[PDB]
């Protein structure tokens, strides 16, 4: 170990705390829990969890207090130009340590590789709208959004939508989206159609006012969300997983040039060689297979910039958007070579498989989940703090 700092887990659209869906874990899933495996192996591992389908900036606001301890501060100018809540829920604060010079790095699957990047932009650099708003109307001001925050040693992608995914584009993207979340409900032993008492998926919407009410099941949750500002506002999750979404976030949230980049790319396809399109292989995930890899994997629109590059997908996300933000981005991205540069993206490289199979939602007794995650931790922990030049 070069370093000790502990590791933090983040989820992407979906997505529960380790005591939610009868403690079946987003990470591990069917397979076990992640988290638990590399503890017992002895790496410092926490789980953040954030609304699944709340924006990017949300969740950074929601991720930083969880970590520091206290009430969520949505901040000021974003609150009024949005019309939700300034202030959210309150946590205990993972790792008070983090006041005190300590840092972290963050594993990040699906989305929640965005949310980092601008955790880390926004503990770096603040808010300079944020500071001029508060200065302008005197109202108090975030430490998140004044700058000089050191937490994050390093951000590992997993299967990230750096540039976005073709998936929002599906002209019934948003019924799909939410059998999506049906899916992963299923998968968990979950009934979609059953208004359950207990919480079991609680999706965090305290600043939109936004609850699963007695005598609702998921079902028609789903329903009210769809019609909701967390559905239809550009500050949501559903915004920024789009193509123009992702490219806007990428416009603001650079890398740090005091952290390390990891991405790691993740495919399920094959190619058709009459058509040029890709399919979901034998054992993709049953949702992604039939409703969601057909379209990613021949959908194209000259217009938008979606060519052929972004047909192979892993079933919810075209490969050729996670090896880094490029859309919109000044970010650099350099392959792997055996030696993990800081202040750049270092693609690690493309793996067989799926979205949900990647964290253990979805079975693939083909893939080792365990020496995954733990090659990782190994890998982490090798970073150096500080890096000397040399010949
Ligand atoms: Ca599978
Ligand atoms: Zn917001």
């Amino acid at each position: 170990r070069a370093n000790d700092a502990p590791i933090v887990l983040l989820h992407g659209f979906t997505g529960w705390g380790r005591e939610e869906m009868f403690g079946f874990k987003y990470w591990g899933g069917v397979r076990g829990d992640i988290e638990q495996w590399l503890n017992d192996n002895g790496y410092r591992t926490y789980t953040l969890a954030v609304g699944p389908l709340s924006s990017n900036w949300d969740r950074a606001c929601e991720a930083y207090a969880q970590l520091v301890g206290g009430t969520v501060d949505y901040g000021a100018a974003h609150a009024a130009k949005y019309g939700h809540a300034r202030f959210g829920r309150t946590y205990p604060g993972l790792l008070p340590e983090l006041k005190r010079g300590g840092r972290i790095h963050i594993i990040a699957h699906s989305q929640g590789g965005q949310t980092a990047r601008m955790l880390v932009s926004l503990l770096e650099n603040g808010s300079q709208e944020e500071r001029e708003y508060a200065k302008a109307h005197n109202v108090s001001l975030s430490p998140l959004f004044e700058g000089g925050h050191h937490f994050v040693l390093s951000v590992t992608t997993i299967a990230t939508p750096h540039d976005g995914t073709t998936l929002v584009n599906m002209v019934d993207f948003t019924d799909r989206f939410f059998d999506l979340q049906k899916a992963v409900l299923k998968a968990a032993a979950v009934a979609s159609n059953v208004p359950y008492t207990s919480q079991v998926y609680d999706f965090k919407l305290d600043q939109w006012g936004l609850r699963r009410q007695p005598g609702e099941s998921f079902d028609q949750y789903f329903e009210r969300l769809k019609r909701s500002p967390v559905w239809t506002s550009t500050d949501t999750a559903r915004y920024d997983l789009s193509v123009p979404g992702a490219e806007k976030l990428n416009q603001w949230v650079k890398a740090s040039p005091n952290t390390y980049y990891l991405s790691f790319t993740t495919e399920r396809t094959y190619r058709g060689a009459l058509t040029g399109n890709y399919y979901p292989e034998l054992g993709m995930n049953a949702f992604s297979a039939v409703v969601c890899a057909p379209f990613l994997g021949s959908y194209r629109n000259a217009t938008l910039g979606i060519d052929d590059r972004w047909l192979e997908n892993d079933g919810i996300v075209n490969a050729f958007s996670m090896n880094g933000p490029k859309r919109g981005s000044t970010d650099r991205i350099v392959p792997y070579d055996g030696t993990i540069k800081k202040g750049v993206w270092n693609d690690m490289g493309t793996y067989n498989v799926d979205h949900l199979e990647v964290i253990g939602v979805d079975p693939n007794p083909l893939f080792d989940i365990w020496a995954f995650y733990l090659r990782l931790a190994e890998q982490l922990a090798s970073l150096q703090p500080h890096h000397h030049h040399h010949h």
